[PDB]
């Protein structure tokens, strides 16, 4: 039978440690090439995007998936869209305590099936994120910033921690506006984490 869930609106009971155990509901956006298990889910009131391997883990349960999968939306602002996509920015949020708040931030693709989000990362937080940038940028909150032979893709990665621990992970995704930009995925963790290679931010980050 179907056994492709991207699309698809999930619902699961979620443990974290020993507290009870809650439903969390999302739509999956995509499966990984080099790791089938592996899933990308934007989560209702997560603005991070999760990787979960969402047969395996041990921290899921009762997970129903809906066959009625999300149909994408006519894409009417192309011309926009094509001016923000691989741009650094500087993004503005509300505080509680009064208002304003800068994040400067690189934006890397439209998202896969929800595509009226694009997937955007933070110089103060570098993992990947989920909003609608067109819509902030019409509120007056977004600016753009002017510019001035073996895949690793699938390959594994590690990098050396201050406490003397190595890190382990893999490559999961190339940036097509930006090939220098990749994103991994750690056996830790959850969230997906960005790195420019050309950076200093990313030589302690180490291949086999």
């Amino acid at each position: 039978p179907r056994r492709n869930i991207v699309g698809c609106r999930i619902q699961h009971g979620w443990k974290e440690g020993n507290g009870p155990v809650t439903q969390w509901k999302g739509t999956v956006l995509d499966q990984v090439p080099v790791n089938p298990s592996l899933y990308l889910i934007k989560y209702d009131g997560f603005d991070c995007v999760y990787g979960l391997e969402l047969n395996k883990d041990e921290r899921v349960s009762a997970l129903e998936v809906l066959p009625d999968r999300v149909a994408t939306s006519r894409i009417s602002d192309a011309d926009d869209a094509d001016r923000m996509i691989g741009k650094a920015v500087e993004h503005m949020f509300e505080t509680e305590d009064g208002s304003k708040d800068e994040w400067r931030g690189m934006v890397l693709a439209r998202a896969p099936v929800m595509n009226t989000w694009f997937y955007i990362t933070y110089e103060k937080d570098p993992v990947l994120y989920m909003y609608q940038l067109l819509d902030d940028y019409k509120e007056g909150d977004l600016r753009i910033m002017p510019d001035s032979v073996d895949s690793l893709v699938g390959k594994q990665v590690e990098y050396a921690k201050e406490d003397g621990s190595k890190r382990t992970g893999m490559v999961i995704h190339q940036v097509e506006a930006k090939p220098s930009v990749y994103f991994i995925k750690f056996d830790d963790d959850f969230h997906i984490y960005v790195y420019d290679l050309v950076k200093t931010s990313a030589e302690n980050l180490y291949f086999q």
